[PDB]
């Protein structure tokens, strides 16, 4: 029998190596395999890993007559002491047992120790959509020991900033992900007191030519659309009326169905900025043209009972677009 | 063997210390770590929180040339007797277990006991949406022992207000979340007796003028645009029905799209008031003209037979703005 | 050891108390917490609830210098006889677990057992949608022994109707909770035989101010605003064609969105019938002037060949408000 | 202890009775208590049932002075041999376990047994949807012996086509449901050998006059109306044309509204020929008019320069209904 | 007891066969049940199969007069070695165990040894939409050895392509399947060394004629309905003005309605490219009307102040179908 040739009965695994003096150093690898999914309304991302640990114990050593080592399923976690690694801020989580518990441990003749395990796990990201759809996203996942402080377990990166590695086929359907790196941080607890924490960070973006095709582009050619109304003769009511009304409800039909088209979130976005003030801008132009027929009327009327190009027209053609360009100037130095 | 320091088999655990006499007292802390999710149809909310439990038992106390103390993992906590907390009122709730079971225990010389474990719990809070969108709501989570009486166990606060810890950067996408305290109270179950409750409170807002901007505004916008066709010369009816017919089909458009985004609710919000209420507002701008129409006609029929702007114009004018003015002040004196 | 006291091992707890005579009998309480979801496609609703069980065993009895009684958790339950009780008609179920099983057991000195337990239940509900948005549903959830018929155990509401107790704050988001009650009744397989059934009942009803305004307000103030053309001037053409057009355009859109917002339902209900009704008669309004245009320009036609209002308006102006209020009059008194 | 009877201890219960002879004859009956759910999208179905088998067995004999039998619950199930089913083409599936392992075994003083219990059972169902809404499904559930062949285990109906039972008020809130009935059938499998597997089978049908309400209904009386321009002077321009365009935008909401509505299946549909058809029949209608308005104006201008109803609108009026009817009857001949 | 004619309890089955030496072969087969479900915006896919290995272990060797098998279930797996594989880039998976766990083990005389088990995954398929709607995608399912090299494992495809087989009836509901074949590859860790990886691939196509249908069709359409307006009489200002604005905006509610049914996948497509460039041929076709009309009335007006068809029209006439042919002649030769 394998387990043997380690003395597990002649040990007691319910204290850690070196218990009494100083704390055990432990070094931590990381492989990340893919990135599952991302929730915007409830902000937070699901992610799939292997998780690796190295450590040393010298009562795992075993006499051997060569320089080989042995392997060793997720049985024998049981019968011997290892680290208790967890996810910081993490909503859900589990191990892969398909077709058995995806877990392997390998001992040297001297006693170190390789523990590797694959894992799915959900993180929470808090978001912040201001900047919407020119918003840059940070995210992070912690690991850090649960029952062991600093004075005795101390964790770090095996080899610092080379202990990451990533697939090379890794992507999101919505988003570009960039910048991968680790750093290292301690935290402190009024309950216990102080331990180490690791973290992966990484960023990410959207496709901008995307959001200014489907949004920016048919306000845009609607508000210059309403500016045709200025070059058409005051004379035909019948014609200048309905074309305006007509103009209002196209731009609500479409504020309508981009709002359909984002996430749910219900705060003050910068498209929605854009979007209002063009609105008003067609709202305007209706006021223009009612002022117009109302001062002919009267002028008309006045000289029968005495018995060209309207001046608010042409000034008009020249103030609406100067005051849009103004603030696509303003807007855009704002919003970058 | 460190479980042979603590004599496990000299005792009977499934009794509680000091059976027989005075109630053993417990104390409670806890650290909310964040928010996960909001259901408005299902009325219910998520947390992730840590829990601790503090008590004294002598049948624990162990012999120590130091004042050092043991600690153990959850495989211990199936040997000795422990608090059987529970949440009331909730749906689902469930321990981590990556890597392991997120489950401690400390044990000090004099025999003192801190127990600490991660939870994530499901509960449900009755809202009321009349109100919406200037709503308020007050959400609670509950905390008690399922076998024990106050007669045999003693459940408090540990350190009263001071017991409660959040984390900084807590939040909901659709809420403002402010005024975290804890309260006490006693409950009677005639099957058993009276048991100690323990509770958090917490209250949760909206943003006003994301929904401002979004809803009233429009209508508003389309109310006031209703009112240029009594400015409009009588005589040009092909620019006074269709102007009238398009205001009454875009505010549909409007209305129909505001249901389509809120919450499926199904009873009647002040949202709902306001935006019917405008509705027939543009109705009865349409019923004006046919009257003024018809009453043209009928005067020219008449004096052709027998061989200026109307007065209904004239009045509407002035009637019209001050009627929504008054309906204003009244709606938001009601609904602030 | 408090299980010495009960002789565990000197009784075969495989069989039931009083094996071999007279059924057992076992009396049921229970109290409802809270009502969790419904879902009207699938026809089922979810429900959190303590189930309580009484009966008597002298193979637990003990002795006692006093009335004091003994607790325990659910480890016992493996050991001792208890009723097996199960949900009929159900589709998913399961026992609370946090932080320990949410099971208790009483005994007292004369061998009196009290048995409970807090579960979460889904269960069906066959429901009748024709009536919509005026129906009414009755659902219930049904308690039954799985193994024992009724010559080997008596199943019984403990104190009749006092036996069921509910929430103060049970309630529902889109319904009406109402009248709930106790019964009994046989049931009889053919592979066993004849079993008792228990049953809780109660009924649901709608917010019928709710539906009025967002759906039959609308549709009546289309087909009226319809009927405006009756009074317009039958030369003005390009007045009277647009407005029919418009007026179809604005009741499709008003259905579609109607259809967008309700239970995906896949057969007629009331609610269809007054809208498609309400259809048809818009849908008449444009054929009628489509007649008195055609007959007028014949009339023009064959006047100048040879070389006041249309009959047709006036009898519409009558004949359609008339049809109208007697169909309203008929689906009122056939609907409620 | 009733487990003394049955000699448990004195057999080898890893092989089947009969071992080394011919075969042992199984038999089965079902009851279906309710179907749950159905997903056209994913086709697939979810169903809960009653299994129960028949066999004997003279290892599990026992002595009597009567003709009682013995009835035990799912705990004795890991010590004696039972049959190993499972159901072929299934996505997942569990077995009810509230309040307890809803199992059960009767054993007879001769050895025959019943062994009965209550599972739920999701299976895929392979769909067509060409001649939607007027198509007909069939499914089907198959139940198999995992690892012995029917040179070891024979498997059979029981009772024939009277072991099959099924409740009252089984429904599907979108479908009807007729026809259920069983059949048996022998596969192959060429790593092992030749398997009998059973089958129930039903058949699932629509309510066709919802769908054609809510369908056919709107786009026919369109069509209707698009020929009523035929009727109108020609002269009026602002009449014709602006009818015309309103039509054609509002069979296109039309479409829209009930694409939305159906189950997204990305092929083509009868209904959508249809639909389909009926919109060229509406463009159409509005290029017949910009060719009698350009023709009419060239004549006139010939004339001036030189210096009654067109004949196309006087064969239109004939033609598009003609060819709409011939179309439907083509139509109706081929879909039933 | 079977279970004592294999040595069990004689031999470590903590180690390999063969231990020490070369590599033991693994011959594999696999047989695909169904495909069950896909997800576009995940990027993921969920397959069900039956897993089968061969190989051979001369410890389980027993004696026999015949040349008859041993058949065992799942619980014989934990006492004896089985190889570890698991499946490479997946996201979620489980063994079947309805009735029982769905494993068997064959056993023969000599050692030779069956392993067979039935299993659902859910594995990841990176996926490119920017020839969307003729897009073809490829994917693939991949298996592993979790903790053996290939100097102490050697696995393969038993017989070769005739190892994976098919069900005849495997179908998707928006897909075509096409191309089943297997390879093998090596894999290099840094962590621990060489491995054997195989593979099944597939591919999947679309139907093109629906999405033809559905949106190609419709936006042609309106794009030559925009073209009428350049044979209409030039002074007939309230025709051609509402025509013009009245395409724009159905063109719009098509737009709206076909990006509400595709896939939200957020960036550029082929299908958006068309769209949007016949919004733009749109747009032009008003602005034509505006010059045309403001030119005349200069004429006009200066005409009076001194005291046939506009070239503009006859060139866009021509000018227009032109361009557009251009067009999709260089779309249709760029995406095929
Ligand atoms: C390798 O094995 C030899 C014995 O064959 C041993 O003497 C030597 O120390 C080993 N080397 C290492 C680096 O373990
Ligand atoms: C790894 O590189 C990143 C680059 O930004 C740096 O921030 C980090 O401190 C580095 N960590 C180590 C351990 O070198
Ligand atoms: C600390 O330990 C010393 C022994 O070194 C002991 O005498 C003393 O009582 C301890 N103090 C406390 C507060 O436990
Ligand atoms: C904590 O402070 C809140 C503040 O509102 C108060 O309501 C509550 O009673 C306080 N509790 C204790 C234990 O002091
Ligand atoms: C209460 O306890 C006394 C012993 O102190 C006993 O004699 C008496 O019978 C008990 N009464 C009941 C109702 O159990
Ligand atoms: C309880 O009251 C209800 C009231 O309707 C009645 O139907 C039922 O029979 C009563 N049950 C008992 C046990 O009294
Ligand atoms: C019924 O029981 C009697 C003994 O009382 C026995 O002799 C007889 O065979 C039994 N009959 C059957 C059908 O089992
Ligand atoms: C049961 O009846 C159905 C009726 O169609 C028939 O197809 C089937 O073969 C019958 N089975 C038996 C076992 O009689
Ligand atoms: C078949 O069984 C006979 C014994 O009856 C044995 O001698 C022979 O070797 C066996 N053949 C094979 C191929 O196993
Ligand atoms: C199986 O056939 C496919 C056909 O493309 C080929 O690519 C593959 O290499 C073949 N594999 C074997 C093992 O023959
Ligand atoms: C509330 C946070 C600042 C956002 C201010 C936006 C103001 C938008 C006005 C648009 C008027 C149509
Ligand atoms: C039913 C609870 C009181 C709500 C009353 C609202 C009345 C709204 C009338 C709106 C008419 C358009
Ligand atoms: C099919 C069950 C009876 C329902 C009959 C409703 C008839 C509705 C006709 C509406 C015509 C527009
Ligand atoms: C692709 C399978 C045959 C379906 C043929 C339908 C043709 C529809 C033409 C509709 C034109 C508007
Ligand atoms: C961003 C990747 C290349 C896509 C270029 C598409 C340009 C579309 C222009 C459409 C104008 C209406
Ligand atoms: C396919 C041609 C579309 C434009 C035709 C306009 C009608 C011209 C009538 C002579
Ligand atoms: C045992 P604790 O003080 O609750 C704790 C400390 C640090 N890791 C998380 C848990
Ligand atoms: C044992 P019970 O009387 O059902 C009970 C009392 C208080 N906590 C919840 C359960
Ligand atoms: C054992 P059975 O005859 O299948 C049965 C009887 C009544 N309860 C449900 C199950
Ligand atoms: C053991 P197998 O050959 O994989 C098999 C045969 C028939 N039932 C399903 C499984
Ligand atoms: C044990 P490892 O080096 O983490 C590993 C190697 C290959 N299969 C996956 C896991
Ligand atoms: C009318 C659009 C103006 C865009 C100007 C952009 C200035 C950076
Ligand atoms: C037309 C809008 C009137 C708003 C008045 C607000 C009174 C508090
Ligand atoms: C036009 C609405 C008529 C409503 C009549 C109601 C009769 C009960
Ligand atoms: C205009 C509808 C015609 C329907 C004819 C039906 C022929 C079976
Ligand atoms: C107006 C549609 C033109 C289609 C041409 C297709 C060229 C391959
Ligand atoms: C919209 C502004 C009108 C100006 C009238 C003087
Ligand atoms: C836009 C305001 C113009 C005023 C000219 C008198
Ligand atoms: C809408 C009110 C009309 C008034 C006619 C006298
Ligand atoms: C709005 C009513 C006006 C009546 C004037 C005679
Ligand atoms: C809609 C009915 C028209 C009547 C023509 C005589
Ligand atoms: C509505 C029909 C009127 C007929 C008058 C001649
Ligand atoms: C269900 C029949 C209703 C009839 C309404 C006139
Ligand atoms: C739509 C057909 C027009 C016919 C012109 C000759
Ligand atoms: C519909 C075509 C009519 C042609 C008459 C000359
Ligand atoms: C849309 C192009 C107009 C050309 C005016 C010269
Ligand atoms: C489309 C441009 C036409 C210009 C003719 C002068
Ligand atoms: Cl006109
Ligand atoms: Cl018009």
């Amino acid at each position: 029998k394998s387990e043997q040739l380690l003395r597990i009965d002649d040990h007691d695994f319910s204290m850690r190596p070196g218990f009494g003096g100083p704390a055990i150093p432990v070094g931590v690898d990381v492989q990340v395999e893919s990135l599952d999914s991302i929730s915007e309304v409830d902000m937070d991302f699901t992610m799939t890993l292997y998780l690796r640990h190295y450590w040393k114990d010298e009562r795992l050593s075993f006499p051997s007559t060569n320089n080989l080592s042995m392997t060793f399923d997720g049985r024998l976690v049981k019968k011997i002491w290892v680290p208790d690694m967890f996810f910081v801020h993490s909503k859900r989580s589990f191990i892969h047992d398909t077709t058995t518990d995806n877990v392997m441990l390998r001992v040297q003749p001297d006693g170190k120790v390789l523990y590797s395990l694959r894992v799915t796990v959900t993180a929470m990201c808090n978001m912040d959509f201001s900047r919407f759809p020119l918003d840059t996203q940070t995210c992070s996942l912690e690991i850090e020991s649960y029952a062991y402080t600093e004075d005795d377990l101390m964790l770090y990166w095996k080899k610092g900033n080379d202990s990451l590695k990533t697939d090379e086929r890794i992507s999101l359907s919505q988003f570009l992900i960039q910048e991968f790196h680790t750093t290292t941080k301690l935290a402190f607890y009024s309950s216990t007191g102080w331990y180490n924490r690791l973290y992966i960070n990484f960023t990410l973006r959207r496709h901008i030519f995307f959001f200014l095709l489907q949004t920016y582009f048919p306000a845009t050619l609607m508000v210059m659309l309403s500016w045709v109304s200025f070059w058409i003769d005051r004379r035909a009511v019948p014609a200048r009326v309905p074309l305006g009304i007509t103009t209002v409800l196209t731009m609500s039909t479409i504020i309508t169905g981009v709002n359909a088209s984002m996430p749910r979130v219900s705060y003050i976005k910068a498209v929605d900025i854009y979007l209002w003030v063009s609105f008003v801008f067609v709202f305007l132009s209706v006021l223009e043209y009612a002022a117009v027929n109302y001062l002919t009327t009267v002028q008309e009327r006045k000289e029968q009972k005495l018995r060209d190009t309207h001046a608010i027209d042409k000034y008009s053609r020249i103030i609406f677009p100067a005051a849009y360009i103004l603030f696509n100037l303003i807007y855009w130095s704002i919003f970058s």
